[PDB]
Protein backbone atom coordinates (compact mmCIF):
# COMPACT_ATOMS: atom_id res chain seq x y z
CA UNK A 1 0.00 0.00 0.00
CA UNK A 2 1.01 3.36 0.34
CA UNK A 3 4.39 5.33 2.06
CA UNK A 4 4.65 7.92 4.02
CA UNK A 5 5.73 10.99 2.60
CA UNK A 6 9.37 10.80 4.59
CA UNK A 7 10.12 7.21 2.68
CA UNK A 8 10.06 10.05 -1.09
CA UNK A 9 10.85 13.38 0.64
CA UNK A 10 13.13 12.93 3.95
CA UNK A 11 14.04 16.24 5.63
CA UNK A 12 17.60 17.18 3.77
CA UNK A 13 15.61 16.44 0.21
CA UNK A 14 12.35 18.38 1.82
CA UNK A 15 14.77 21.31 2.96
CA UNK A 16 16.11 22.05 -0.27
CA UNK A 17 12.82 21.69 -1.92
CA UNK A 18 11.72 24.73 -4.15
CA UNK A 19 8.35 25.06 -5.85
CA UNK A 20 8.82 25.92 -9.51
CA UNK A 21 5.23 25.45 -10.83
CA UNK A 22 1.22 24.81 -10.54
CA UNK A 23 -1.70 23.64 -11.98
CA UNK A 24 -5.32 22.16 -11.24
CA UNK A 25 -3.48 18.74 -10.76
CA UNK A 26 -1.22 20.41 -7.97
CA UNK A 27 2.16 20.77 -7.17
CA UNK A 28 5.85 20.97 -8.79
CA UNK A 29 9.05 21.02 -6.85
CA UNK A 30 12.57 21.16 -7.79
CA UNK A 31 14.96 19.43 -4.74
CA UNK A 32 18.55 17.35 -4.66
CA UNK A 33 18.06 13.61 -5.13
CA UNK A 34 21.41 11.57 -4.53
CA UNK A 35 22.95 14.99 -5.64
CA UNK A 36 21.03 15.18 -8.46
CA UNK A 37 18.67 17.74 -9.45
CA UNK A 38 14.86 16.39 -9.24
CA UNK A 39 11.13 17.77 -10.29
CA UNK A 40 8.60 16.20 -8.50
CA UNK A 41 4.79 16.55 -9.36
CA UNK A 42 2.42 15.89 -6.40
CA UNK A 43 -1.61 15.21 -7.11
CA UNK A 44 -3.74 14.49 -4.50
CA UNK A 45 -5.55 11.65 -5.19
CA UNK A 46 -9.14 9.63 -3.95
CA UNK A 47 -9.92 12.46 -1.63
CA UNK A 48 -13.22 14.29 -1.23
CA UNK A 49 -11.88 17.80 -0.99
CA UNK A 50 -12.37 19.97 -3.78
CA UNK A 51 -8.42 21.38 -5.15
CA UNK A 52 -8.08 23.94 -7.40
CA UNK A 53 -11.36 24.41 -8.02
CA UNK A 54 -12.28 20.73 -8.81
CA UNK A 55 -12.87 16.86 -7.73
CA UNK A 56 -9.66 14.74 -7.06
CA UNK A 57 -9.03 12.04 -9.34
CA UNK A 58 -9.11 8.32 -8.19
CA UNK A 59 -5.50 5.96 -8.65
CA UNK A 60 -7.81 5.02 -11.71
CA UNK A 61 -7.93 8.15 -13.38
CA UNK A 62 -4.07 9.23 -12.65
CA UNK A 63 -3.04 6.12 -14.21
CA UNK A 64 -3.22 7.39 -18.00
CA UNK A 65 -0.47 10.30 -17.36
CA UNK A 66 1.69 7.50 -15.25
CA UNK A 67 1.65 5.60 -18.23
CA UNK A 68 2.18 8.30 -20.82
CA UNK A 69 5.04 9.49 -18.82
CA UNK A 70 6.66 6.29 -18.98
CA UNK A 71 6.46 5.71 -22.39
CA UNK A 72 8.03 9.30 -23.22
CA UNK A 73 10.45 8.70 -20.91
CA UNK A 74 11.64 5.32 -23.00
CA UNK A 75 12.39 7.02 -26.49
CA UNK A 76 15.52 8.27 -25.04
CA UNK A 77 16.75 4.80 -25.11
CA UNK A 78 14.92 3.30 -28.29
CA UNK A 79 16.36 2.68 -31.30
CA UNK A 80 14.18 3.20 -34.41
CA UNK A 81 12.26 6.20 -33.01
CA UNK A 82 14.20 8.30 -30.51
CA UNK A 83 14.36 11.27 -28.50
CA UNK A 84 15.14 12.96 -25.18
CA UNK A 85 13.03 15.52 -26.22
CA UNK A 86 10.27 14.72 -23.86
CA UNK A 87 11.43 14.55 -19.91
CA UNK A 88 12.51 11.09 -18.10
CA UNK A 89 10.64 9.57 -15.05
CA UNK A 90 12.79 8.19 -12.66
CA UNK A 91 9.99 6.86 -10.38
CA UNK A 92 6.03 6.98 -9.03
CA UNK A 93 4.79 6.40 -5.24
CA UNK A 94 1.50 6.45 -3.67
CA UNK A 95 1.93 8.55 -0.70
CA UNK A 96 0.02 9.06 2.76
CA UNK A 97 0.07 12.03 5.15
CA UNK A 98 -0.64 15.94 5.30
CA UNK A 99 1.31 18.21 3.67
CA UNK A 100 4.87 18.53 4.71
CA UNK A 101 5.09 22.16 6.13
CA UNK A 102 8.69 22.42 4.64
CA UNK A 103 6.48 22.35 1.07
CA UNK A 104 4.07 24.82 2.42
CA UNK A 105 7.22 27.09 3.02
CA UNK A 106 7.88 26.52 -0.59
CA UNK A 107 4.75 27.41 -1.67
CA UNK A 108 3.95 30.61 0.23
CA UNK A 109 7.81 31.84 -1.23
CA UNK A 110 6.61 30.96 -4.69
CA UNK A 111 3.01 32.69 -3.62
CA UNK A 112 4.95 35.74 -2.53
CA UNK A 113 6.85 36.33 -5.37
CA UNK A 114 5.04 34.92 -8.43
CA UNK A 115 1.65 34.19 -6.96
CA UNK A 116 -0.49 31.42 -7.12
CA UNK A 117 -3.81 30.20 -8.57
CA UNK A 118 -3.75 27.44 -6.61
CA UNK A 119 -5.49 26.89 -3.16
CA UNK A 120 -2.84 26.76 -0.47
CA UNK A 121 -2.55 23.05 0.32
CA UNK A 122 -2.96 23.15 4.10
CA UNK A 123 -6.19 21.09 4.82
CA UNK A 124 -5.46 17.64 3.69
CA UNK A 125 -5.73 15.03 6.82
CA UNK A 126 -3.05 12.59 7.86
CA UNK A 127 -4.86 9.53 5.96
CA UNK A 128 -4.64 11.94 2.29
CA UNK A 129 -3.36 10.28 -0.63
CA UNK A 130 -1.10 11.37 -3.16
CA UNK A 131 1.10 10.45 -6.12
CA UNK A 132 4.70 11.51 -6.80
CA UNK A 133 6.10 11.72 -9.79
CA UNK A 134 9.77 12.18 -9.67
CA UNK A 135 11.36 13.60 -13.12
CA UNK A 136 14.54 14.52 -14.27
CA UNK A 137 15.13 18.28 -14.12
CA UNK A 138 14.68 19.61 -17.55
CA UNK A 139 15.39 23.36 -16.73
CA UNK A 140 13.23 26.01 -17.03
CA UNK A 141 10.07 27.04 -19.26
CA UNK A 142 9.83 29.00 -21.70
CA UNK A 143 7.60 31.62 -20.67
CA UNK A 144 10.61 32.35 -18.33
CA UNK A 145 12.83 32.72 -21.37
CA UNK A 146 10.71 35.10 -22.85
CA UNK A 147 13.17 37.72 -22.92
CA UNK A 148 16.32 35.25 -22.55
CA UNK A 149 16.75 33.62 -25.96
CA UNK A 150 19.83 34.87 -28.44
CA UNK A 151 18.07 35.09 -31.65
CA UNK A 152 15.34 33.88 -33.68
CA UNK A 153 17.94 31.36 -34.66
CA UNK A 154 17.19 29.67 -31.28
CA UNK A 155 13.82 30.07 -31.97
CA UNK A 156 13.87 28.18 -34.89
CA UNK A 157 16.01 25.31 -33.21
CA UNK A 158 13.47 25.58 -30.56
CA UNK A 159 10.58 24.49 -33.52
CA UNK A 160 12.86 22.24 -35.10
CA UNK A 161 12.80 20.03 -31.40
CA UNK A 162 9.80 20.33 -30.81
CA UNK A 163 8.49 19.19 -33.93
CA UNK A 164 11.19 16.14 -34.27
CA UNK A 165 10.21 14.79 -30.69
CA UNK A 166 6.00 14.90 -31.79
CA UNK A 167 7.24 13.34 -34.56
CA UNK A 168 8.80 10.73 -33.51
CA UNK A 169 6.83 9.91 -30.55
CA UNK A 170 3.35 10.07 -33.87
CA UNK A 171 4.84 7.62 -35.35
CA UNK A 172 6.08 5.12 -32.43
CA UNK A 173 2.75 5.88 -29.85
CA UNK A 174 0.43 7.74 -31.89
CA UNK A 175 1.18 10.73 -29.46
CA UNK A 176 -0.96 13.90 -28.74
CA UNK A 177 0.21 16.29 -26.07
CA UNK A 178 -2.85 18.29 -26.20
CA UNK A 179 -1.61 20.70 -23.58
CA UNK A 180 1.82 22.35 -24.94
CA UNK A 181 1.64 25.76 -23.83
CA UNK A 182 4.77 27.57 -23.46
CA UNK A 183 5.27 26.54 -19.49
CA UNK A 184 5.39 22.79 -20.65
CA UNK A 185 8.23 23.30 -22.90
CA UNK A 186 11.66 23.37 -20.90
CA UNK A 187 15.35 24.46 -22.26
CA UNK A 188 18.58 23.32 -20.15
CA UNK A 189 22.02 24.53 -21.30
CA UNK A 190 24.08 21.75 -23.38
CA UNK A 191 27.46 22.01 -25.03
CA UNK A 192 26.49 19.94 -27.76
CA UNK A 193 26.34 21.06 -31.42
CA UNK A 194 24.01 19.06 -32.31
CA UNK A 195 21.07 16.86 -30.93
CA UNK A 196 20.10 13.31 -32.96
CA UNK A 197 16.67 11.94 -33.44
CA UNK A 198 15.73 8.51 -35.26
CA UNK A 199 12.23 8.78 -36.73
CA UNK A 200 11.14 4.99 -38.26
CA UNK A 201 14.66 4.24 -38.28
CA UNK A 202 16.49 7.18 -39.84
CA UNK A 203 18.52 9.34 -37.60
CA UNK A 204 18.86 12.89 -38.59
CA UNK A 205 20.49 15.68 -36.62
CA UNK A 206 19.61 19.37 -35.22
CA UNK A 207 21.75 22.32 -34.40
CA UNK A 208 20.66 23.27 -30.68
CA UNK A 209 22.00 26.28 -30.61
CA UNK A 210 22.93 25.33 -27.01
CA UNK A 211 20.05 24.90 -25.75
CA UNK A 212 18.26 21.25 -25.24
CA UNK A 213 14.42 21.07 -25.33
CA UNK A 214 12.10 18.82 -23.17
CA UNK A 215 8.18 18.37 -23.48
CA UNK A 216 6.56 17.98 -20.03
CA UNK A 217 2.83 17.83 -18.22
CA UNK A 218 0.87 14.76 -19.92
CA UNK A 219 -1.82 15.44 -17.80
CA UNK A 220 -4.04 15.92 -21.14
CA UNK A 221 -2.43 13.59 -23.73
CA UNK A 222 -3.17 10.73 -25.71
CA UNK A 223 -1.41 7.30 -27.33
CA UNK A 224 -1.59 3.70 -28.12
CA UNK A 225 0.21 0.84 -27.99
CA UNK A 226 -0.90 -2.40 -29.61
CA UNK A 227 -4.46 -0.88 -30.11
CA UNK A 228 -5.08 0.11 -26.56
CA UNK A 229 -5.36 3.59 -25.77
CA UNK A 230 -4.48 5.85 -23.27
CA UNK A 231 -6.04 9.43 -22.86
CA UNK A 232 -8.04 11.89 -20.80
CA UNK A 233 -11.02 12.16 -21.18
CA UNK A 234 -12.71 15.71 -21.64
CA UNK A 235 -15.58 15.47 -23.58
CA UNK A 236 -18.13 16.78 -20.91
CA UNK A 237 -15.68 19.03 -19.37
CA UNK A 238 -17.07 22.91 -19.54
CA UNK A 239 -14.65 25.34 -18.32
CA UNK A 240 -11.30 23.82 -20.32
CA UNK A 241 -13.21 25.12 -23.48
CA UNK A 242 -14.45 28.89 -22.43
CA UNK A 243 -11.32 30.55 -21.64
CA UNK A 244 -9.79 33.63 -23.46
CA UNK A 245 -7.32 36.26 -23.06
CA UNK A 246 -4.92 33.97 -25.26
CA UNK A 247 -4.61 32.00 -28.16
CA UNK A 248 -3.95 29.02 -25.64
CA UNK A 249 -7.70 29.36 -25.01
CA UNK A 250 -8.22 28.70 -28.87
CA UNK A 251 -6.33 25.75 -29.25
CA UNK A 252 -8.54 23.78 -26.87
CA UNK A 253 -12.12 24.55 -29.16
CA UNK A 254 -10.22 23.80 -32.24
CA UNK A 255 -9.03 20.46 -31.00
CA UNK A 256 -12.36 20.32 -30.48
CA UNK A 257 -13.59 20.76 -33.58
CA UNK A 258 -10.61 19.16 -35.28
CA UNK A 259 -12.02 15.79 -33.05
CA UNK A 260 -15.65 16.40 -32.87
CA UNK A 261 -15.17 15.73 -29.18
CA UNK A 262 -13.85 12.43 -29.16
CA UNK A 263 -10.75 12.33 -27.05
CA UNK A 264 -9.72 8.47 -28.12
CA UNK A 265 -9.55 8.90 -31.28
CA UNK A 266 -6.13 9.92 -32.95
CA UNK A 267 -5.63 13.34 -34.30
CA UNK A 268 -2.17 13.98 -34.69
CA UNK A 269 -3.30 17.54 -36.43
CA UNK A 270 -3.20 18.95 -32.25
CA UNK A 271 0.48 18.63 -32.45
CA UNK A 272 0.07 20.89 -35.55
CA UNK A 273 -2.37 23.59 -33.45
CA UNK A 274 0.25 23.82 -30.44
CA UNK A 275 3.20 23.82 -32.71
CA UNK A 276 1.22 26.99 -34.14
CA UNK A 277 0.40 28.51 -30.65
CA UNK A 278 4.58 28.30 -30.05
CA UNK A 279 5.41 29.19 -33.09
CA UNK A 280 2.82 32.31 -32.63
CA UNK A 281 4.10 33.13 -29.62
CA UNK A 282 7.69 33.42 -30.19
CA UNK A 283 6.48 35.97 -33.00
CA UNK A 284 4.64 37.92 -31.10
CA UNK A 285 5.59 37.62 -27.35
CA UNK A 286 8.95 37.43 -27.01
CA UNK A 287 12.15 39.51 -27.29
CA UNK A 288 15.84 38.19 -28.23
CA UNK A 289 19.40 39.75 -27.21
CA UNK A 290 20.43 39.71 -30.70
CA UNK A 291 17.66 41.43 -33.27
CA UNK A 292 17.37 40.70 -36.60
CA UNK A 293 19.10 43.46 -38.10
CA UNK A 294 21.74 41.08 -40.21
CA UNK A 295 20.83 39.99 -43.91
CA UNK A 296 21.43 35.99 -42.77
CA UNK A 297 19.30 36.40 -39.33
CA UNK A 298 16.06 38.53 -40.97
CA UNK A 299 15.83 35.74 -43.20
CA UNK A 300 15.35 33.30 -40.39
CA UNK A 301 12.69 35.39 -39.42
CA UNK A 302 10.89 35.29 -42.77
CA UNK A 303 11.14 31.59 -42.82
CA UNK A 304 9.34 31.56 -38.73
CA UNK A 305 6.74 33.74 -40.65
CA UNK A 306 6.49 31.83 -43.93
CA UNK A 307 6.11 28.61 -41.27
CA UNK A 308 3.46 30.56 -39.18
CA UNK A 309 1.16 30.84 -42.09
CA UNK A 310 1.25 27.73 -43.82
CA UNK A 311 2.36 24.75 -41.13
CA UNK A 312 -1.59 24.55 -40.45
CA UNK A 313 -1.82 23.38 -43.91
CA UNK A 314 0.08 20.45 -42.33
CA UNK A 315 -1.24 16.77 -40.96
CA UNK A 316 0.68 16.23 -38.17
CA UNK A 317 4.00 16.73 -36.19
CA UNK A 318 5.90 13.82 -38.99
CA UNK A 319 4.36 16.00 -41.94
CA UNK A 320 5.77 19.22 -40.30
CA UNK A 321 9.20 17.43 -39.75
CA UNK A 322 9.30 15.54 -43.13
CA UNK A 323 8.25 18.29 -45.93
CA UNK A 324 8.14 21.89 -44.27
CA UNK A 325 11.10 24.30 -45.42
CA UNK A 326 11.86 25.19 -42.70
CA UNK A 327 13.75 22.12 -41.66
CA UNK A 328 15.23 21.68 -45.10
C1 LIG B 1 3.52 19.25 -14.76
N1 LIG B 1 4.90 18.78 -14.86
C2 LIG B 1 6.02 19.51 -14.76
C3 LIG B 1 7.08 18.63 -14.90
C4 LIG B 1 8.47 18.94 -14.89
C5 LIG B 1 9.49 17.96 -15.03
C6 LIG B 1 10.78 18.32 -14.97
N2 LIG B 1 11.06 19.65 -14.77
N3 LIG B 1 12.31 20.24 -14.71
C7 LIG B 1 12.05 21.53 -14.58
C8 LIG B 1 10.68 21.83 -14.56
C9 LIG B 1 10.04 23.17 -14.55
C10 LIG B 1 10.81 24.32 -14.42
C11 LIG B 1 10.18 25.54 -14.48
N4 LIG B 1 8.87 25.69 -14.66
C12 LIG B 1 8.13 24.58 -14.78
C13 LIG B 1 6.65 24.79 -15.00
N5 LIG B 1 6.28 25.66 -16.11
C14 LIG B 1 8.67 23.30 -14.73
C15 LIG B 1 10.05 20.57 -14.66
N6 LIG B 1 8.76 20.23 -14.71
C16 LIG B 1 6.48 17.38 -15.08
N7 LIG B 1 5.16 17.46 -15.06
NA1 LIG C 1 -2.39 19.52 -4.34
NA1 LIG D 1 14.42 15.96 -22.46
NI1 LIG E 1 10.55 3.79 -3.10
Amino acid sequence: GPVPFSHCLPTEKLQRCEKIGEGVFGEVFQTIADHTPVAIKIIAIEGPDLVNGSHQKTFEEILPEIIISKELSLLSGEVCNRTEGFIGLNSVHCVQGSYPPLLLKAWDHYNSTKGSANDRPDFFKDDQLFIVLEFEFGGIDLEQMRTKLSSLATAKSILHQLTASLAVAEASLRFEHRDLHWGNVLLKKTSLKKLHYTLNGKSSTIPSCGLQVSIIDYTLSRLERDGIVVFCDVSMDEDLFTGDGDYQFDIYRLMKKENNNRWGEYHPYSNVLWLHYLTDKMLKQMTFKTKCNTPAMKQIKRKIQEFHRTMLNFSSATDLLCQHSLFK
